[PDB]
């Protein structure tokens, strides 16, 4: 909602600030293209995992507090599938076999899958609060045998989700091998995890305990990290409790849960900030180099030559210009992949040093963004 | 209380119907000593391990409701020490360096620590009902370089101890690596170990179940067993609790604790009874071999040679006494260990076979046996 305000700042400071010291200095075939619309509109995703009729595709009824289309309460193994919940004008649904094509998407890459995984994927849409500021990724119930490599691509969500949901139930919890290796298959990523002991009201108290207890007893076993996982015990459904005796616990972990996922997309704004302030930082230094390479060649022949003087000396050219900017090494690019880059150059064609240019990111990253902020600060 | 009709029980059984069978064929020569009275006395201990500060001596009081000599509660840590609290006529105690002395005591091997160990460990005696049926060993808070290895004289009462309680405290769980250590000491004997999470009233719902679950999550990540430990949480003391909301499941789980400790006379009375079926077996079978090795010996001359063919043959005569009498090759003395054993013995001193003494055995196995369970049903 409110967080479009700050997807536009970014995108227009970068298009008025960041992208003419970009395009003056050819920074797009040296390191990165052009910033689109599309990097600045991107949400946090959630991805869940767990078992067969744990409660996940309850659960997320239960964050929308609304039905989506093709949820499928309950349903077979096999008709059991992937579902990419996100926002849309009307409630309609896209098979993955059409969502793999959809430029617009984040899912252009899964089509290395295919047919097999495509028949299992689609993109659930419909206007809902919740999915004005992340999306939902619900997996197939872990229990024979798929048609597609079903690690690999929880796996390959993993790595592009914002935050990973583990959810057992506290009525049945069977962590299972396929289970375990998926969960080993995530390491790597656990500042994303986060679990959910589901059904906390269908056992009494002291099994609570025990179930809970064998739950984080092979996890860390697992894991295998200092790192305590977070968990949050409760019944994440709109029926009435069973047994009450935990009400105030259960109602008090799922507000520590809303909180968690609320607080997702500011963590995004953050991230994204920060992206842009490191992309601005190199755009000067890419500009400093090339301005420094054009100032350096001979007013009218040598010019080949000394071309490959610097490209040899570019090492020196670097402590010579953090000496006399003020600049850490470390957000120069490497030297070697530079100097590669730099022999299919004219460096007579290069652009010199524009002050104006420079003042912009600069004014940028003093005045610019502390507002910025504060627009994240109120959430 | 109770259990000294048990233990009265084996000793008058195996006074009557196994010794004797035993002496006749020199059963103590080979195998092992004739039982003393020691050997069914024997009341099973509790080994408490825990930080400092975490409430072992208070558990202790607790479970006896009332005090015992030089408990000390909140000591400092040089004088923190070991503990043996065993019944006694008169509230008494007993210092280490005259506790390793005493025969009628299992202390007497700790003697190998000496002098600053011994300066460290004790014995308080006194007339206590819990104390009528277990023993408990209070060891002292882990933390600074003690003058005695501490690891090696808590893995010593583990392997001698029937149950071990590691103890942690809610309000400051803080497992360190000299804890970390201990308990790796303690694997393979994790049937001992049992937990108690104490102090649980003092900190919050939510707290708890993220103390309790760090707890966890740290444990199976040190035993690594998929076995998965259980864990009483509560407050154990006579105080009144401070965070009520979880009366009901502290209340239960000092009862499955209190069951627990309960239960360990009644098994350590089957763990004798069948040690005990176990030695009457082993008499039986030795008793045929001496009784094959006399049996098959020369009227007058020969001897030294029959012996030697005697021993050589022995595997042979192992099966030939397996199949005319349907006993288990399994409690069968190992087969060279006879045979070094033989060759200092003249098999015409041996006696011939009583059928007297060994029905006196059978009949033990099948109708003394079957009431004396029945004694230990009623715990
Ligand atoms: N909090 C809850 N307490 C008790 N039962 C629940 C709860 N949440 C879900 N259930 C039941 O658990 C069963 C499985 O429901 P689902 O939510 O479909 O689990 P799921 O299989 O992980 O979701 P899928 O596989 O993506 S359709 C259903 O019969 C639900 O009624
Ligand atoms: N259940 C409990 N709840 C709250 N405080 C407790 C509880 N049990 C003990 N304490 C307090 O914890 C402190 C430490 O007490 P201790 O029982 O002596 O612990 P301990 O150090 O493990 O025992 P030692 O070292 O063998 S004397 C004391 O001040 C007690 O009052
Ligand atoms: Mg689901
Ligand atoms: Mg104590």
């Amino acid at each position: 909602g409110g967080s479009q305000t700050v997807t536009g700042g970014l995108r227009s400071l970068y298009q008025r600030k960041v992208l003419p010291l970009e395009e003056a200095y050819r920074f797009h075939e040296f390191h990165s293209p052009a910033l689109e619309d599309a990097d600045f509109e991107n949400k946090p995703m959630i991805l869940l995992v767990g078992q067969y009729s744990t409660g996940k595709t309850t659960f997320i009824r239960y964050l929308l507090e609304q039905d989506f289309p093709g949820m499928r309460i309950g349903p077979e193994p096999t008709t059991d599938s992937f579902i990419a919940v996100m926002y849309g004008e009307t409630e309609g649904s896209t098979p993955g076999n059409a969502l793999v094509v959809d430029p617009k998407k984040p899912f252009r890459k899964l089509s290395r899958f295919g047919n097999a995984f495509l028949n299992r994927f689609m993109c659930s849409q419909l206007p809902n609060q919740v999915l004005k500021s992340i999306s939902i990724i619900d997996s197939p119930g872990i229990l024979i045998s798929r048609g597609y490599d079903f690690c690999q691509v929880l796996q390959w969500f993993a790595e592009r989700v914002d935050r990973i949901i583990l959810l057992f139930d506290a009525h049945k919890l069977d962590i299972s091998d396929e289970f375990s290796e998926a969960i080993k298959a995530f390491r790597g990523q656990d500042d994303k995890i986060r679990v959910v002991l589901n059904k906390a009201d269908q056992v009494d108290t002291q099994q609570l305990m025990r179930v809970y207890g064998a739950l984080m007893w092979s996890l860390g076993k697992v894991i295998n990290t200092p790192e305590v996982l977070r968990v949050y015990i409760g019944s994440f459904w709109a029926q009435p409790l069973q047994n009450t005796d935990n009400r105030r616990l259960f109602e008090a972990e799922a507000q520590d849960l809303f909180r968690d996922i609320q607080s997702l997309p500011q963590k995004a704004a953050v991230r994204k900030l920060n992206d842009l302030i490191k992309r601005a930082r190199l755009a000067k230094v890419h500009a400093y180099i090339i301005s420094y390479l054009k100032k350096e060649m001979p007013n009218m022949f040598g010019k080949e030559n000394k071309k490959r003087e610097l490209i040899y000396r570019l090492p020196e050219i670097y402590v010579q210009l953090q000496r006399e900017y003020q600049i850490s090494a470390g957000d120069f690019p490497e030297v070697k992949a530079m100097q590669e880059q730099l022999e299919n150059y004219d460096f007579t064609k290069f652009h010199s040093l524009k002050p104006k240019l420079i003042e912009a990111v600069d004014n940028m990253l003093t005045n610019k963004i502390s507002s910025l902020m504060g627009l994240i600060s109120q959430e």
